[PDB]
DNA sequence: GCCTTGACCCTCCCCTAAGGGGAGGGTTTAGATTGTGTGCAGTCTGACGCGGCG
RNA sequence: GCAG
DNA sequence: CGCCGCGTCAGACTGCACACAATCTAAACCCTCCCCTTAGGGGAGGGTCAAGGC
């Protein structure tokens, strides 16, 4: 069976074959020495059929070859089950995020808020644990902080990039008895002079989105977050976080301002 | 100023998986056919040299 | 095709 | 040795403008080699940037 007649027969390409004959898959049983043409027999047909089988499966090539070469070989075959469940498991939370994706470009014609699952490592910060009587009363107090921990702490260099965040540590919501904690990041230990002080926060997976302009309407973000929480069956694992980008610091203009909301979630 | 120095940074080349697509090369084709035809140009005269040829 |  | 046929060799110089050539046919197989597809990784080769000491 020339290699025309043999691909009709197995119903794939001229070139499937020349690529399974190239990686030593799949070898023609008789090559003609001078033209290099490729005959098969019925005993290629019969493996070919195998061939095929695995590769619905998802079997990538290499693991092909070793699983008809190398009998008794089911923790790769399990390896493969376990890979395939888990991505069987993150295309049905794609699947939950499209939906959403769809569902809020129906519900509005521009999109302000995308939302991110990203990581975060784990940081070095000094921190201090507040109650706040009014969150516009809550921005003027920070640089006051800044110049106090540079004061006791001498030659303390933070991180870069800065991470300046705030940790909301309320259980519901309210607009003036708001019990915060100002976190920033740093690089080494320090003194603990004040109600500043110093910890290690953990790394977190969490899912952020960045909001950009003046902070009157940053509740916003957290009713789309919070949707998006309840949407796709995460758990909010932590307090929510507000990673600070743009500010007073860099810009003038409050509506060029940019803050980036972090809600520490789990997959269950 | 004269140097070093570690940290960055850019472009560019090749690599990934499983083949697709094409370029550019080979090969055989088993009824039997068996001598080129332009509706060609040919139309320029005079001098000179050389060679068959009687 | 033309110019001298 | 003298003559006729045949072949070869020439045929003003500058300029513009215009403008070439135009018909004329195989197909179905196979092979190798090259470049392409994602979403960036890895690394060689080669600049660049603040810092510091001489
Ligand atoms: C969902 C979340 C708990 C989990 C609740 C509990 C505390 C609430 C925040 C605070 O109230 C401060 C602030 C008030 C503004 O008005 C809207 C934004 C802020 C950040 C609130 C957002 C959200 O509502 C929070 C995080
Ligand atoms: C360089 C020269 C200027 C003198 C220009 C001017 C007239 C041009 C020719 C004509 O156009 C006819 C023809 C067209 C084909 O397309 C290409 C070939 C031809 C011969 C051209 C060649 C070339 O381009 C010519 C000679
Ligand atoms: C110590 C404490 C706060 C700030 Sb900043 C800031 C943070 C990261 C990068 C740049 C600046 C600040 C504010 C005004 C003027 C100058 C600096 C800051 C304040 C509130 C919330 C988040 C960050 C700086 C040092
Ligand atoms: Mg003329």
């Amino acid at each position: 069976s020339q290699i025309g007649l043999f691909s009709k027969i197995c119903r794939v390409t001229i070139k499937t074959l020349h690529y399974y004959n190239k990686i030593g898959l799949l070898v023609p049983a008789y090559i003609n020495p001078d033209n290099g043409y490729r005959f098969y027999t019925s005993d290629q047909l019969m493996k070919f059929h195998q061939i095929a089988s695995l590769r619905q499966l998802g079997f990538t090539i290499t693991e092909i070859v070793t699983l008809t070469q190398d009998e008794n070989s089911c923790h790769i075959i399990e390896r493969r089950r376990l890979e395939i469940q888990k991505q069987i498991r993150d295309m049905a939370d794609m699947l939950s995020r499209i939906n959403h994706y769809l569902q809020h470009k129906k519900k509005e014609r521009i999109m302000l808020y995308q939302a991110a699952l990203k990581e975060i490592p784990e940081c070095i910060v000094y921190s201090k644990r507040f109650i706040v009587p009014d969150f516009s009363s809550y921005i003027k107090l920070i640089p006051p902080i800044g110049q106090e921990v540079m004061k006791a702490n001498p030659g303390l260099t933070l991180t870069t990039p800065a991470y300046c965040f705030t940790l909301y540590h309320d259980k519901e919501y309210k607009e003036k008895n708001m019990d915060v904690e100002f976190c920033e990041a740093v690089n080494d230990f320090g003194k603990n002079e004040g109600n500043i002080i110093f910890q290690v926060i953990p790394a977190i997976t969490a899912v952020t989105v960045i909001h950009k302009g003046p902070y009157d309407s940053l509740r916003n973000a957290y009713i789309y977050l919070m949707q998006w929480v309840e949407d796709n069956g995460y758990l909010l694992t932590n307090s929510p976080r507000e990673s600070y980008i743009d500010g007073i610091w860099n810009k003038q203009d409050s509506a060029e301002w940019m803050t980036e909301i972090q809600f520490p979630v789990e997959k269950v």
